[PDB]
């Protein structure tokens, strides 16, 4: 089983996507800059808009962080806690073995 993407596993609660786990040995993984309970706010295409993705449906959301190896992908990430703010982490995308 592979997948073309970061290697994130994500729940939908109350219109947010949220991480649940990462996947071992995937670019999230790796990249040490995400973590269970951030929520991604927003997903954008290198050189494009941060795509708002609150309230939408969990696979419409994933059709967006997911992508061909190599390419990159911007998450807009809301840290867990009533006020907090938010913030971009860049991962580079690449093919992992599940
Ligand atoms: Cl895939
Ligand atoms: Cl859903």
């Amino acid at each position: 089983l592979s997948l073309e993407g970061i290697g994130a596993v994500l729940q939908m609660t109350d219109d947010y996507t949220i991480i649940r786990s990462l996947v071992a040995g995937g670019p999230a993984a790796l990249s040490k800059q995400l973590g269970e309970g951030d929520r991604i706010i927003g997903v954008g295409q290198e050189g494009e808009d941060v795509v708002d993705v609150v309230g939408w449906r969990l696979d419409d959301v994933v059709q967006l962080i997911k992508g061909p190896k190599g390419s990159k992908v911007k998450l807009l990430v809301l840290p867990e806690g009533k006020d907090a703010k938010s913030h971009v982490v860049t991962i580079v995308r690449d093919k992992i073995r599940l």
